[PDB]
């Protein structure tokens, strides 16, 4: 039996370090044998968005609009918008998920926020109650492939920019964890704009080189302690 | 003389707790005699994705694209999209910013992460030479009101989604400090929808009544220690 992935690639220029990293996982998981799937949001213009334009169907309240609440219904009724459907698709084939994305703010980019807020949605990715360890989702794996451009010595907790796994926190533990997906550790290739040709080469095959072993690696532990110590 | 705020709101339901929460804060600071300008992003259809549009006229470089540097380029050369400049002219002109959102994912709504990743471009909110307390917005005051869907108790340290102070770390130290902003303590109205009518309007009391002595507030040591350490 072989491996599902999805890749969720948010970035403008094919030709950046970000579109090296995302093909050579294309190219790498492909060479495995493994069966991949990219969603190349920008090139998508994908609907970021939250708007009642994601349901189709009577809304539950057309009195007072909750997006939560109505596409969760939405989801239910199958009456969600398409685009929103078809990521759902996705992921719920996917053994793995790969977000390939450049820091924007200590987070990720818009198009990327929207594809989390709209596509993971209340019955999809998650229950009330079945979150966290019961997410929706669980069985599946999730891996953030972060570009910055701030330096590694930035990111320590002495750095301007602090520990580099504190901004992970939101998007690993309050995201990923939250929906079920077990983390496995980022891949966060920093500064790359600062970097010279060489060192460069080296994050692009560093990524590869891990990728050759990830179905190998076991899942960070998605706790506060990770993040923060204590 | 006077005070000028910028409230960022970034709500569907203008019936909403979030919009009450907008609507009371527009009502107490104008009855105050302050200048008061409201960005409704979804009114508005604000365009979240960074994109090469975001700049008018011929690109520093059209065969490689670069978001940070085309912008930050089109800033100084007066060639970004009107859109972002209508945005910064209200944010330079603002003595205070308030950003009133429900929490989405550990973040705010990529609607309004969208508008922080256009509107707060290089050259503008920061620069090389200028960042964290040298922030080109210094001087400046900005406040996070948002709403979350889960209790206060969740919200601890020990809590399922752990403490409030670790999602803001993102926003108020990587976004609003990295830009010169003095960030005031947030304003957290935890489980409004699960809330009684009673415990609501103290909540959008407590915000009014706080916003009656918001400009004798001092700023929060926006530090890793306040939103990690002890
Ligand atoms: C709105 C915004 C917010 C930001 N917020 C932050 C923040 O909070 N924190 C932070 O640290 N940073 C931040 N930045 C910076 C951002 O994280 C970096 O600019 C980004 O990660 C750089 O990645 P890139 O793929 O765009 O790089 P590139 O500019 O592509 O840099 C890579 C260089 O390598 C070349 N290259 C590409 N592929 C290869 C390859 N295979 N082998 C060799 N060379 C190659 C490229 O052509 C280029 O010369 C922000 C920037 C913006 C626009
Ligand atoms: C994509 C997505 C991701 C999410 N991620 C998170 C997350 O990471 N963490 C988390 O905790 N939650 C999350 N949520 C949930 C969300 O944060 C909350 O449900 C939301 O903040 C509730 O605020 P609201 O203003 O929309 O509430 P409302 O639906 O407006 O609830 C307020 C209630 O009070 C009523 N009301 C309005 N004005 C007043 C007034 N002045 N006085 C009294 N009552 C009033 C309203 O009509 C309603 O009955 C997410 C939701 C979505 C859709
Ligand atoms: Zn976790
Ligand atoms: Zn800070």
């Amino acid at each position: 039996a072989g491996k599902k992935v999805l890749i969720v690639y948010a970035h403008q220029e094919p030709k950046s370090f970000n579109g090296s990293l995302k093909n050579v996982a294309v190219d790498e998981l492909s060479r495995q044998g493994c069966t991949v799937t990219v969603s190349d949001l920008y090139a998508m213009n994908f609907e970021p968005r939250a708007t009642d334009k994601d349901i189709t169907g009577t809304l539950s309240n057309p009195e007072v609009f909750n997006y939560g609440v109505e596409t969760h219904e939405a989801y239910k009724q199958r009456s969600l918008a398409s685009d929103i459907t078809d990521e759902q698709k996705k992921v719920r084939e996917a053994d793995l998920v790969i977000f390939q994305f450049p820091l924007y703010w200590f987070s990720v980019p818009a198009i990327l926020k929207g594809w989390m807020d709209r596509v993971l949605c209340q019955g999809f990715a998650f229950d009330i109650p079945g979150f966290y360890d019961s997410g929706l989702l669980q069985g599946k794996l999730a891996l953030l492939s972060v570009t910055t451009g701030g330096t590694a010595e930035m990111y320590t907790k002495t750095g301007v920019n602090g520990d580099s796994r504190y901004f992970l926190w939101p998007l690993q533990h309050g995201t990923l964890h939250f929906c079920g997906f077990k983390v496995l550790a980022p891949q966060i290739s920093f500064a790359p704009e600062i970097a010279s040709e060489e060192e460069r080469k080296g994050m692009v095959a560093a990524w590869s080189q891990r990728l050759q072993t990830i179905w190998k690696e076991e899942p960070i532990p998605c706790t506060a302690h990770w993040h923060f110590g204590q």
